């Protein structure tokens, strides 16, 4: 059983994965996919065994029998005194940002506007922020809302693709997938900085980690906090630092996904990977690190600090929470139960 296959999202992900690969005695070997998607397919065909998801890709995932194994879990500040891997979770963000010198723009103006999306499906992204959209608007025609978007996984001739830009050489448009300039939290922030779009659907942890020198990337190295402002659901404006009182909503944590036939063997192997190639891994600063991509968020996001026991062995439903499944499940009536593929 001793030999995980892990899911690489695109070709920046594969080269990690290959990396990781080498360094790990190949316990640890590689499938690749274009889309998280496609990535769930290899797993549900037992083709791969596993790969780190978006809570909205957790939804797809589970919805089709794979199962939560363990969850990023980031630095914090409560339970102190545990080990990362027993602390529990604490949940991101979910985020609505824009720039200060847009004078004016709020929840309530971003009608028409150019908006910044992780991807199609992802939780602060677009779940949460066109879910809370088709509510208020009574309308299911969220494609039409904004003017013009970067939405990572939408038709690439349409309004929700338009602000997107593709690799070096302009290939791969509105792909889902790090090859697009404008995919995931670095990107739709990117999006929002450059002024490309009026909003960015991000989380908290990507302003701060984007700015005040925090990135040294040729287009965020200049980049200062005091210039973004957050929309807060009552048509209020606040500062980045007031993200606790100002936010969307609070999203479950990135998780490990994988066939419950092979959870346990995937979650031993991890734990053991992690003590190796982790934050204070015995062979991190030296030989490889697992968590670390250069503010690309490859396999696992950068800030995470290690990936974290479940307990109370959680179906998908109870992982997410009642709270935000059900918040889906409305939003896809849009686009009742039964697997994507
Ligand atoms: C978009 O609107 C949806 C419909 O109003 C809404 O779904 C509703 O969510 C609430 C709260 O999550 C559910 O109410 C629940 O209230 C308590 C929670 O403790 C439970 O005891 C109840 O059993 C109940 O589930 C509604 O049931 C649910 N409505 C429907 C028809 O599914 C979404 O939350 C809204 N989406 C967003 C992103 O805000
Ligand atoms: C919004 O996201 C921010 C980035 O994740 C986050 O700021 C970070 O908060 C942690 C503590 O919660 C800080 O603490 C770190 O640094 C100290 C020493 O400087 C260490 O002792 C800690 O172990 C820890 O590593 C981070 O420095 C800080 N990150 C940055 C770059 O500013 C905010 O807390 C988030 N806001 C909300 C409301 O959740
Ligand atoms: O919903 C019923 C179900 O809840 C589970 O707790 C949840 C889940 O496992 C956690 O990952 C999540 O963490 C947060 C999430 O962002 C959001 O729900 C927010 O409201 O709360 C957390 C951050 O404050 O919490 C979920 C519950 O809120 C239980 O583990 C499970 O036993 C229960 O059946
Ligand atoms: C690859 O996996 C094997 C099997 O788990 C590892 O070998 C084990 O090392 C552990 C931890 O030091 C010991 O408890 C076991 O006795 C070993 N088992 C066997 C059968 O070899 C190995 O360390 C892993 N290598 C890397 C670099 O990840
Ligand atoms: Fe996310
Ligand atoms: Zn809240
Ligand atoms: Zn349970």
């Amino acid at each position: 059983y001793t030999r995980v296959v892990w899911c690489a999202v695109g070709p920046e992900e594969q080269k990690k994965c290959q990396q990781w690969s080498q360094q790990s005695g190949q316990n640890v070997t590689c499938a690749t996919a274009s889309t998280t998607d496609d990535c769930i397919v290899l797993v549900l065909k037992g083709e791969a065994d596993a790969l780190n998801l978006d809570g909205g890709y957790i939804y797809t995932a589970g919805k089709c029998g794979l199962v939560p194994v363990l969850a990023e879990n980031r630095k914090s500040s409560k339970h102190s005194s545990l080990d990362c891997v027993l602390r529990p979770t604490e949940g991101y963000l979910a985020v609505a940002v824009v720039k200060k010198a847009n004078e004016g723009l709020t929840w309530n103006s971003l009608k028409d506007k150019k908006s910044c999306h992780t991807a199609v499906d992802r939780t602060a992204g677009w779940n949460i922020p066109m879910g809370l959209i088709v509510n208020q608007t009574g309308s299911c025609a969220f494609d039409e809302f904004f003017s013009q978007s970067c939405a990572p996984g939408a038709d690439p001739k349409s309004r929700l693709c338009a602000l997107c830009a593709g690799d070096d050489q302009g290939l791969d448009k509105c792909v889902p997938n790090s090859k697009e300039k404008y995919y995931g939290y670095t990107g739709a922030f990117r999006c929002l900085a450059e002024d490309v779009g009026d909003v960015a659907f991000v989380k908290n942890d990507t302003v701060w980690e984007n700015t005040n020198g925090e990135s040294t990337a040729d287009w965020a190295k200049n980049l200062k906090r005091e210039d973004f402002r957050l929309l807060c659901l009552d048509g209020t404006r606040k500062p980045v630092t007031e993200a606790q009182s100002c936010h969307l909503a609070v999203a479950p944590n990135h998780a490990v996904v994988s066939r419950s036939d092979r959870a346990a063997h995937v979650e031993q192997v991890l734990l053991h990977q992690q003590a190796l190639f982790g934050k204070n891994g015995k062979n991190c600063p030296d030989k490889f690190c697992l968590f670390k991509s250069e503010t690309k968020n490859l396999l696992f996001n950068d800030n995470t600090e290690c990936l974290a026991k479940l307990g109370g062995r959680p179906t998908y439903e109870e992982y997410l929470g009642t709270e935000y499944v059900t918040a889906i499940a409305n939003l896809k009536k849009c686009s009742l139960e039964a697997c994507a593929f």
